[PDB]
């Protein structure tokens, strides 16, 4: 809603005896529900969202190294010990260098040696929990009245459905109301999942995949980086010296590992670019408005000519300059002499309540050549339409 | 050279009639050539190197994007064109957005749209050529005299062999000379190769691997980054907007793709941590010195006791306080009563030319229990040795 201007669009015809009409809603997609002698309803999934999710983990992908210290003990001088060893924020390794007269010591053998470095995470990625029950589903509902596009964001009602809310009503002024009974689907799209974010970007990731990452990880309480060795390289000892290096920035590798995953985007609250809702829509309480208005008899004009919507329908915008509250007669006939309407009106029972009102009409013309006729008398507007 | 203090060590015995002795030299490894009635020769591959290599390519692994510009034309308004399209430092993409009344345009259809961004390489990797004919091979040669370790870097000669040099002579003061005829081996270690460096670190990479890298690449002459799209992401068009993002830092993935590759390190000239030289060593012109000296008869002392080298030999360091130019008698008998020498002397014919000279001895004792005897009279030093 409004489903014109949304490329992916489906139509569902309600039936005369029918009360409910079921429809599955996906994002970047919308549905127009129609019923005979009833206003058409535009329904669409606006956003899926999770507000205030809790941090489960952090994962470091860029780490700098500082303060490299080393302890070197000659053969038979015993095991080496660094003071900066049994600390927490340091990466340490135990090994044995080959030492002899060539480098200090008096014996030829294995001289114990220890190396430590200060570990600080330059850049990391946050892992939040995905509680499927906390997920809210926002749905746009808006009737097909003669509303200009510039007023579409002034007529749209929005409904939020938890993992389980009840039925919810949407009433429109003068048209009655609809009842939505939407069940959310958070299984194959909300199953094992973390919300993972780097800097500005976020994604939905497999929990097992996130936990199986070969990178240092935190708990958001204690700033103790676990499994640091994933980003620290210890070259074999020369004699006394041991070179300790930082591995590269893992931003790229992670981002390639993340291709395909559903995107997530914040705003002041996490927007989910996916998911779907299966819905049941009650239409019986919906009513047509202005069925007792007079007929707009004064000359009318096309503010916007009949143009192809791409959905197999055509839209035009008509100004009414003198008719008081009145209804606009719109048909699609195969001949200018026949008033036999062959077109299906999506904008059911057009209307003009104020003068200089620009009402939007949408019709579904028949296959073949035809004429769009709006109004009566010489005043009436006619437009040739050819549907292949 | 000196092969004591170098763990990986081999012994090659020359034969009485022999003239040439073959030996393969590898880095972090050394060979000690022995010949009866001749000074032992310490030979080792110091460094492999390439000086002033020519740049073949550059390859961008971190790029930042700036000045994103976009041109949006409505349906049937024609093809869109940016002014910044065909400048060279801009990454650009042509596409079609879905446009209608919902976003500006008056028709419903494909609106042409172009997106460009300024490309600048934040961090890159350099690729140099590996000319197998330009590679030089530095070899350490040094005789087994009674030289202290603290003088080892004062007695070593160094020879450079091109991919094809001739035989080279090394002569030592008082001991004659040796001749090296070393053929280098630069096939399976540098065949398809580039020298690839990032910041401080370098490697030897497969040429075909380097060329198949899915990253932007330069020629060092013109600063035109080819195939930029490897580090640029264009999201699908909304209506007018197109988001242009930079891909992550590729330092990490590169570094993991480089694991195993032979390392390279600079110094003021590129040191190569690999390779080997097959050699033929001439020993006939090599002579023993001081065989006409008198015998050191005055009391001597162990500056450094006989200690296991781990090479199956023992080393000690003896100070001669009073003997003039004189030779030191050393044997390894099985008994203090037997002068029968069962030990093999690596430091052939020990020597002291000045008083308070600390000459280094190395012997190969026999398996079992034995005695190391140095000097004669009561003045002689004895040391109990047990070789399992």
């Amino acid at each position: 809603a409004h489903c014109i201007g949304i490329t992916d669009r489906d139509f569902i015809e309600g039936v005369h005896g029918g009360t409910w009409v079921s429809a599955t809603l996906e994002q970047d997609k919308c549905v127009t529900v129609m019923a005979p002698d009833k206003p058409s309803l535009d329904i669409s999934l606006e956003t899926v969202a999770i507000d205030r999710p809790a941090e489960v983990r952090k994962v470091c992908y860029n780490a700098v190294l500082t303060h490299v210290k080393i302890n070197d003990k000659c053969p038979s001088t015993g095991e080496a010990h660094l003071a900066e060893e049994n600390e927490g924020d340091n990466a340490c390794k135990r090994t044995y260098s080959d030492r002899g007269w060539g480098n200090g010591c008096g014996l030829f053998g294995k001289g114990s040696i220890v190396a430590c470095a200060k570990f600080t995470c330059a850049k990391s990625m946050s892992l939040f929990e995905v509680d499927q029950t906390k997920i809210q589903y926002v749905i746009r509902a808006q009737l097909h009245v003669g509303a200009k596009q510039e007023n579409w964001n002034t007529d749209i009602k929005t409904l939020k459905f938890d993992a389980l809310s009840g039925s919810q009503e949407v009433e429109f002024i003068g048209y009655g109301k609809a009842t939505l009974e939407c069940q959310v689907q958070t299984a194959v799209d909300f199953g094992n999942s973390y919300i993972a974010e780097m800097e500005t970007e976020s994604w939905i990731v497999d929990r097992q995949w996130a936990q199986d990452l070969t990178l240092p990880w935190q708990s958001g309480s204690g700033g103790v980086w676990r499994e640091m060795h994933h980003l620290v390289e210890f070259e074999p000892p020369h004699a006394a010296t041991i070179r300790v290096l930082a591995l590269g920035n893992q931003e790229g590798s992670l981002k390639t590992a993340l291709t395909g995953a559903m995107r997530v985007t914040k705003d002041t609250l996490y927007k989910l670019h996916g998911g779907h809702v299966s819905c049941r829509v009650k239409l019986s309480a919906l009513t047509l408005k202005g069925t007792s208005y007079k007929i707009c008899t004064d000359k009318m004009f096309f503010v916007k000519n009949p143009t192809d919507t791409g959905h197999g329908t055509v839209v035009m915008q008509v100004k009414v300059s003198k008719g008081a509250p009145c209804r606009i007669p719109v048909i699609v006939a195969d001949d200018l002499t026949a008033a036999i309407n062959k077109g299906i009106l999506v904008t059911v029972n057009p209307i003009a309540s104020t003068n200089d009102d620009e009402v939007l009409i949408e019709v579904n013309p028949p296959f073949g050549d035809s004429y769009i006729i709006v109004g009566r008398g010489d005043s009436r507007l006619t437009y040739q339409w050819h549907k292949e």
